[PDB]
């Protein structure tokens, strides 16, 4: 019932509580840890409901007050009557906080209450959702100051009216397939990009173009939008030391905007809520640089540095490895553009655990995604036990529209 | 029922069967995934079924299933179970018990070797001298001048749980750490409670950086005792690195020779105690844990120091980059001393193949994520992409609690 975590660098051993309040399935069983797996009606809407009025009542210390029986009573009321409900300015706010503080995979909750919520749910058109979107990146990029925001579109009703951005995220770069057999710009989007070009994208087919918004609204077929330029920041990407990193001709834009999950508060879906924080530097420089079905630069990167290719036992991958990842962080911090390094991001990631441990009586962390693609033991992570299970409000995957859409 | 596993990197989708063959559980649940958690005398009426379940799958393997000879082991086992409460391994079901329990061990990057395991049998001990000899034995064995070979040494199962074999040490060669009046640490800062240990069963400790401990042997339940490893047995390299001059006079060394000591082997019911195993080092092992840890010698700032890296802020990457450095100096130390070590992107692209044909062959490969991406430069290593099942399968090696916790001593 009541689960011990230890620290191996430090002895110290926190209580875990909070996971019996937990909901979801996590995937394992007593005979088998799936932990590295990256994918593991009015009747059931009350409940739902129910359990999170109470925590949000029990959050304003209000826990059976009348002003909370008398919600409970109106939302059972219109759910009865309607199928769904709706919830309140405050409701919003706090769900879609605590679907941060509960997401496992983020090692950037230290900052979940400190979100600015963008309540769309009165928009009904893609031009309208245009909208929404393009205020939404003005106001988190900040010139640079980067601010953290969700914006939240209407929710699901029926299932075929749903509310969707194609996109992966608000801000990707273009991928093609070349004559050539190999890939031009990142080969991550190739077959979203393709879906632009047969809805009618028409595209400059380089190393680094900006996709278009793909947007349905109330279940209608999707629509194409190119956020306006001087609204995407971007960052030309060199080294401190040498100087011909930059005519490696790398760029990468500074608002990471995840645009393709599922909110769910109170047993509403929000189908569409594009949210965005800031980068943590080892997500360029390492994944999207590096991974061979990426950009996968690491064998051009180490010719220019003249190290020994002949065998892996030279480090010559990790040795540009940490000058890849040097670089990024420079160029960002050289023009004014908020990014965290893995060390700062981890260190306050342990700070943010001990103060979920005792003002909440845990924090649910997946240690396979917690822990940076690289030096992971020298991060204060590595050595700490992490207990992984589900809490309500979450983000959750749902399937590509592509997929799914009746066209 | 079939279970799949992805890499994200090649789009390769492998099925696993074998996870319907595991019995022992996981410490996770449907609610929780304790996946990172460090650590989550029988009755003839547990260890018949135990014993079946292992003769059966011994017979399966050499392709004599229900054969005379298989069924005629099944009764002579469960008369001598019956008859004793326990029973005796074949010197055959030994050697294919203990490859087995490396095979199935889920946290281990090195199983592309499991076949090649010498194994040496000293279920003949009697003594903690015994165990002494056959320790040194294994020790100049294995390590070959330079040529590491795979082995491991089995002493006799435990019988009442009163009469236990035990190696006190966690690994037959590591270093003394010494805790200071002022609280700094002398040597190395994981062994400081088995040092003082040692020094009170009245080891004389020489107090430098690198003492190599004494091995305290347990035979028979008995009080432990020490004993020295002939020096001239312990194979040790001095670390250089191939551009830095400046790189030796940091004084470091390490042994060749890794051999966990402290673990049990369990075959067919049965518990082997004391099972001291050696393969050789991935460099990362040294590289990155044992120097760089903060908890361990703890050497980074001294390196980024004397590399004049930028060390007022972690975004300088100064950790990162001098732990490249050291790592490329473990590796090229024992290269250019001919002593075998295998670098993290060659022990990972193996075990990759490894897994694959285990697959096809054996319908799995259980597999801890946590433990086998390297603890650097992960996501550049093909594991890190390579979804995998973790689960228990018999034979196995276990953890055990640490002797001085439980022992009673006789005086
Ligand atoms: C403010 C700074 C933030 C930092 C430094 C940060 C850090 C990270 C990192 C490094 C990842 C792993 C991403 C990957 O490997 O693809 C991640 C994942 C995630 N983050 Fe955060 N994050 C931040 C803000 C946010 C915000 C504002 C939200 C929601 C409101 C959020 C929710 C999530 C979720 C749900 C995941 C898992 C996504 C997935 O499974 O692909 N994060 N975060
Ligand atoms: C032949 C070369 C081998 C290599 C390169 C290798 C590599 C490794 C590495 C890097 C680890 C993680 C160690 C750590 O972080 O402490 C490990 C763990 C392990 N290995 Fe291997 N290994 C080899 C041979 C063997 C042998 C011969 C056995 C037994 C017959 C074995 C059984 C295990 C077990 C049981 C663990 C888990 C240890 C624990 O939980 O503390 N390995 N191996
Ligand atoms: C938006 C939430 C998931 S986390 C806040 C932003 C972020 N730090 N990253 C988002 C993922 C970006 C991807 N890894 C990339 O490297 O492009
Ligand atoms: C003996 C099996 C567990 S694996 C075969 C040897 C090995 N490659 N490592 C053993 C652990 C060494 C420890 N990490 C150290 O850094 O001293
Ligand atoms: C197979 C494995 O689960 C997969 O490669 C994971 C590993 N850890 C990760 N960690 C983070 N933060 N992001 C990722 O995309 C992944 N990928
Ligand atoms: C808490 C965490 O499980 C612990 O630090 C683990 C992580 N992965 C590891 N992986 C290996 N190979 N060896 C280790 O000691 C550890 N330590
Ligand atoms: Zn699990």
């Amino acid at each position: 019932r009541f689960l011990k975590v230890k620290n191996w660098e430090t002895d110290v051993v926190l209580t875990d509580t909070l996971h019996l309040k937990s909901t979801l399935e996590t995937g394992c069983t007593e005979h088998i840890c799936m932990g590295s797996i990256m994918l593991p009606t009015k009747d059931q809407l009350f409940p739902l409901a129910k359990e999170f009025l109470d925590q949000y009542y029990s959050s304003i210390k209000r826990f059976g007050s009348k002003a909370h029986m008398d919600r409970l009573e109106e939302v059972n009321k219109e759910i009865e009557s309607t199928s769904t409900y709706q919830l309140k300015d405050t409701e919003l706010i706090y769900g879609a906080k605590h679907a941060w503080r509960n997401a496992s995979r983020c090692v950037g909750r230290i900052q979940w209450s400190k979100l600015q919520v963008f309540d769309a749910r009165d928009c009904t058109t893609a031009h309208g959702m245009f909208n929404y979107i393009c205020n939404h990146v003005k106001y988190a990029t900040n010139k640079g100051n980067l601010r953290s925001a969700i914006t939240i579109f209407p929710q699901r009703t029926d299932g075929k009216h749903d509310f969707r951005v194609w996109n992966s995220q608000l801000i990707r770069y273009a991928g093609y397939k070349q004559p050539d057999g190999s890939t031009l710009g990142d080969p991550a989007n190739v077959q979203f990009t393709e879906i632009c070009i047969q809805q009618g994208w028409k595209a400059p087919r380089g190393r680094f173009d900006v996709l278009p918004l793909l947007l349905q609204a109330n279940g209608n077929d999707p629509e194409l939008f190119q956020i306006p330029p001087e609204l995407v920041l971007e960052v030309p990407i060199r080294h401190p030391k040498f100087d011909w990193f930059k005519d490696l001709g790398l760029k990468w834009y500074g608002l990471p905007a995840v645009s393709n999950m599922l909110l769910e508060i109170g047993g509403l879906e929000f189908s569409a809520c594009p949210f965005s924080g800031w980068y943590m530097g080892t997500e360029i420089g390492v994944r999207d640089y590096c991974d061979n079905s990426r950009y996968n630069i690491l064998e051009e990167v180490a010719k220019k540095m003249d190290l020994d290719m002949r065998k892996t036992s030279s480090l010559w991958k990790d040795q540009a490895l940490v000058e890849i990842n040097i670089a990024v962080l420079y160029s960002f911090q050289s023009d004014k553009v908020t990014i965290v390094d893995h060390h700062s991001a981890t260190e306050s990631f342990i700070k943010h655990m001990e103060n979920e441990y005792r003002c909440r009586g845990g924090c649910p962390a997946d240690w396979v995604w917690i822990v940076p693609p690289m030096s992971g033991s020298i991060t204060p992570v590595f050595h700490q036990e992490m207990l992984n299970y589900r809490l309500t409000p979450s983000f959750e995957y749902q399937p590509d529209p592509w997929n799914t859409h009746v066209w």
